[PDB]
């Protein structure tokens, strides 16, 4: 009495495979405040 | 005065056996926001 | 003893094809709070 | 078997077009603590 | 074989026309926590 | 096909009128750390 | 062809009259974290 | 059409009456870092 | 040509009289999450 | 008139027994930001 | 003109007596996310 859910994991693996990209997209943005967060602190210290 | 419901559990066990797959399919997607949820928090903290 | 359900999938494929548009319509709105969510955090940090 | 979703993107583009204004409205407020954040630091240093 | 649904859109346009008011009613309330959200931050900073 | 929303703005104007009070209530508290924030700094300087 | 809804507003006015009490009951609780929220900040500042 | 909310304020007044105790409990702890915060500063100054 | 409905309101007044009890039974349960909802917030704040 | 729910607790005890593992899996990850959270603070202090 | 419903409550009391077990079965599972919900918060705080 099945119903074909073959399209389901075919849909979501494109979804969950996409989520690593937009995961990796933000990490390249957060390090900008990381590096600039403390080279400010050098110039304040000296 | 029976009516043969042998096809019924033969239908649903394929159903309820299938539901663990699509259950397990989503868990591989939710951990992506779990791991990326807090390695963001490292770079914000430092 | 059939009944013609050819109009059914002809109806829903226009439906489920439409749902990606309004799916894609909201993603262009949610990134506005994403980008503005952390360029606030730059100006707070400095 | 369509349903007219022409009003939808007509609604949200006014929404997502509005969100840049209130995005731009806050940036004019956050720079006030940015500039006053460090001209305090001049008078403390001297 | 019609049934007169002229009263329907006559009913809902008064509804959907009303929803912009109570939409606009809350926006005048949310900006109170917006402006007071950061003039707190001035007095904390100095 | 109206529904009487006269009670709505009658409710919220009492709300948004109240929010200036509790807005003004906190400003009288934040200046205490403002004035005492720097008369400490006089006694440290001398 | 009426149906007597005199019991209705007789029921809800006791309801909406009650809701101001439990409205006023919580405000006496939220000010406890308000006052203690910043007398902590005095002792941290000095 | 009432529902007896006499137990409500009977519950919360024990709550909001309790919150002054745990409010007053922490103030006896914060003054320890207040007094020891500056008798350190005497011994550093001399 | 009557039919004796004297048993009807004799039945329902026991019903609607009972519904205030089970109405009042739940209110004694909901205040438990009300009081414990914010004495958590004291200990988080300090 | 029973229905055999022996498979139920047999299912969930494997579930709730599993949840301690993935509970314990994350604690080994959160201590990494705990220890590195303050050995940063040593090198900043000296 | 009775019909023997003695088997009915004999059936359901085994049912409603069973429902406390599977009620009590889940509570032993929900506390796992309760305790691990906040010992995460200790390690984040320090």
């Amino acid at each position: 009495g099945v119903i074909d859910t073959s399209a389901v994991e075919s849909a979501i693996t494109d979804g969950q495979g996409d989520m690593k990209a937009i995961g990796g997209y933000i990490v390249g943005a957060l390090v900008i405040l990381a590096v600039a967060g403390l080279i400010y602190s050098m110039l304040r210290k000296a």
